[PDB]
């Protein structure tokens, strides 16, 4: 249960936001959009 993509988002830092999710790991990266 992919739940990182949800902090992950939320982690995320004013001008660039962007949830990208990768085998249960996630991170706020442009490119991909989960």
């Amino acid at each position: 249960g992919s739940v990182g993509c949800a902090e992950c988002p939320m982690h995320c830092k004013g001008k660039m936001a962007k949830p990208t999710c990768e085998n249960e790991v996630c991170k706020c990266n442009i490119g991909k959009k989960d």
